[PDB]
């Protein structure tokens, strides 16, 4: 009953970790970590995440510094094979997980109505 | 392959629907839709929640007005037994839902944190 | 042009710090800092702020916890003095912000 | 030297900044061009999106990074947008300082 929920959650989990797209993102993270150059840009993009929370108090007008700074980081990612691999594999996975979400939480949607 | 992932996602939703906890929130939510006044407080509460979580991106505490508002909603909830039955029962369902979140969906998102 | 902006800015800054409403709030926050009991409730309440992020259906757990801190606040005089005063100040500040940034508003 | 007087004096100084004047000029020009205006409107909708994405703790994904990259190209390829985004950086320093100096010591 409760066991059903956790049995199915576990096998759904295992199944997703078996996807070539999961394998690829994880291997890609490991390759960023082994690479000085990739790793440094990743760590800085990570640190840039809080500048995005700044934005959303200080953001009625378009923030030109932010634009340039985010765009800069973008171009660094595109020019680094390890980083663009990570983000494109991550994106493919999040696409697939989003359709699984829809199935899994349909009984909850039924409760918002 | 992606077939068996879908089978597992479909099986997990069934389990959710099999939870007595799920069953109890569904009965509570319907009893609220039958009542025109519990619906209005419920509707009003939901808009108040989304007001609260707009403070999520300012990192500011809820002030005396939000506190005053929540006191009000809390009196309305406790003195309306359709509302109080739903709130008590949603808490019990909530644990399962956040467990599913945790086991299945959060890991892909964490790739970005 | 620039010096002007910076002088007016200084003047307004010192003016706001000299408002009785600003002082009332600073004195009330200091009183919390000096009361071991209020200090802890306040700290706890600060820590509940990461839970309104997690607020990413009505969350019953959240309403109860939030309702709970509200009552802890109304039950503590130092806390209920801080929040009341802080609100009075917030209305001034917001008035002033409207004036100062009206030229930016026109840009939107 | 009361607060309303200082706050009014301060906003009039803003109006007087060449940096302000240069941003108003570039916003109005943009207002009068359908091309530039829709990108502006879209960019702003996208800022909102970044802002809401923000609070999740995540990095912007490949898709957000690509949206940003698209807008970058559009701003750099459109003259009225280039003028605005450049003049906005310069004004931003003054707006920030006012925030820093006036408001955060009482908030």
């Amino acid at each position: 009953g409760m066991s059903n929920i956790y049995d199915s959650a576990n096998e759904l989990s295992r199944g997703l970790r078996g996807l070539p797209e999961y394998k690829a993102v994880k291997a890609a993270k490991d390759a960023i970590a082994a690479d000085a150059e990739a790793s440094k840009i990743f760590t800085d993009y990570l640190a840039f995440q809080e500048e995005i929370q700044k934005l959303a108090q200080t953001g009625q007008m378009p923030d030109a510094s932010f634009q340039a700074k985010m765009e800069g980081f973008g171009k660094q990612i595109q020019g680094n094979s390890l980083l663009s691999e990570f983000f494109t594999k991550q994106q493919q996975l999040a696409i697939y997980l989003s359709d699984i979400e829809k199935i899994v939480f349909e009984p909850v949607s039924e409760l918002l109505k």
